[PDB]
């Protein structure tokens, strides 16, 4: 049933359009492009330095590669959007606060280390559009661009083409012997990243587990914005979490309770699907404890940004 | 500049969806297809038989070819439409009659002579989607379709090529030395198309204007729907426009004008421009007056499908 790609593959240009010369310029980079091996997302939410939520309008996860069309603030369908410049590295497009703790349940990467090529449609700003064939320009080094890191990459074999039947399947992962961010590995369950590393689980309701084969690490799957038990964030650079609750007295039972151990933990972060709205637990890394404290509570660092998987235990 | 070109293609693509494959298919067509000398439109209202109000996705005006993608009735992002069988040469999508007279003063054609292409995104419906390779093939033996199309045109010099910024000049038309339904004239006010038989106009709020080297001919600018004054119809084929008024009175005080002023009207009908939603007027042909009346009112047959263009005096 390849039938899913079209599926996904659809949805992603079906998408409701954000910016005026979103559709047109990021359909023609798709359709150019051609080469399906390379996994694409659109609207991708980002977090910048300054921990407001912006989005880039095409992103290629293996390539960490993000694309994004130059508008002014004028010809914008949302608001509020914002317009407004940011970290050399990060996008234009930003979202108020206001909405950018409503969309917390959102798929927030890091965009830290990515690279923003941008496709500027205005020759006169405002008003007076570019003429096509400079963007259709544009747009061709863009691609080349992208096909060159392509080659970079499976050059250096470092470049694991995109699957849609086996990639959210535990199986696939074990096969591999570890799960890397790099991988860029995001499953459907808990039970599947519980499968992962070892347990049989046929359903898991829980929020952490302990790792079968180490006792000193604990498979967690916290959410990363604040809820009705518990505040907890990440950094924009995703090294350092935080973890702490709305009462402070479970805080206080629970620091003696972090001191103790267990000191390692396997970060899946509760986020939710780009499409069809359900719950997804994404890798975050792999997490050592730093700190035990009132207000900002415990503190995580991030040691590693790999781990090793395992076989069922029977 | 080109820069017009640039927008008008840009909203085209940039038009919200109405079903959800249409995206993908429609701008994977325009931009294989990488022929901007074909002007295309999205989401072209056109009018069925039994006067239903249709729309078709992707629209060549140049080759009068459409282009329809077929989920069946279940993925619709609007629930304003229908899905039914119509005339092998008519699109399956409809809209309600309830949302139909909210349309009217949009700009719907006549399919009559068009040819649709169709693009089965379902292998067997009902489920599973089919796979991206029978896709790109409907898309390719489409657009391969389209060339041919374009050459037939181009080799019997019947091909006029796009440009945004003459074809709303009536200069280029009066050069022409006509005006035809073929070349699918439209332009941006009364004052121009006033202009190309030979008046020289600042602007012109008139209803109608006498044709100024005939005065056997009027130009009319008339709205083919109804509205608060007049009652209009105009057949599917663009044949038949039936003129009556809300008041039975007028329309028994307008017999005797009908039938005793000019018989030939030359026919440009108010619609709105499919993006920018502003007033715009399309060449329906040259009508001649066949019988007035109470009731049904006056009746007007088209007698030619393009008309001849005159210099200033």
């Amino acid at each position: 049933a390849s039938s899913d790609l079209t599926d996904y593959v659809i949805r992603q240009l079906g998408r409701t359009k954000n910016k005026r010369y979103e559709a047109y310029v990021v359909s023609r980079i798709i359709h150019l492009l051609n080469d399906f091996t390379l996994k694409f997302v659109t609207q991708q939410f980002v977090r910048l330095s300054n921990k407001k939520i912006a989005l880039t309008d095409l992103y290629f996860p293996q390539l960490g590669i993000h694309i994004e069309v130059d508008e002014g603030h004028h010809f914008l369908r949302n608001s509020k959007m914002e317009y407004s410049l940011n970290q050399i590295d990060e996008p234009l497009y930003s979202i108020s606060q206001t909405e950018s703790d409503a969309m917390r349940e959102e798929d927030i990467i890091s965009i830290t280390g990515h690279k923003i090529f941008r496709v500027n449609v205005f020759k006169n700003q405002e008003g007076q559009p570019q003429n096509l064939e400079n963007i259709h320009q544009q747009i061709d080094k863009i691609i080349e661009e992208i096909k060159t890191a392509k080659n970079k990459l499976i050059e250096a074999s470092t470049f694991k083409e995109w699957n849609i039947e086996t990639e959210y399947n535990p199986q696939t992962y074990i096969d591999l012997g570890r799960i890397s961010l790099a991988d860029n590995v995001v499953l459907k369950t808990t039970k599947d990243v519980c499968n992962c590393f070892g347990y049989s689980y046929k359903n898991y309701q829980r929020g952490g587990a302990l790792h079968p084969y180490k006792k000193d690490t604990l498979i967690w799957f916290p959410r990363l914005y604040e809820n009705k038990d518990w505040i907890n964030t990440i950094s924009p650079d995703g090294l350092t979490i935080t973890e702490k609750s709305t009462d402070e007295t479970i805080t206080l039972k629970k620091l003696e309770e972090w001191k103790n151990g267990p000191q390692k933990r396997i970060v899946f972060a509760r986020v939710k699907d780009n499409l069809s709205s359900r719950a997804m637990y994404r890798f975050m890394g792999l997490y050592e404890f730093q700190k035990a404290d009132l207000k900002d509570g415990a503190v995580w660092k991030r040691v590693k940004s790999e781990v090793q998987t395992y076989s069922p235990k029977e």
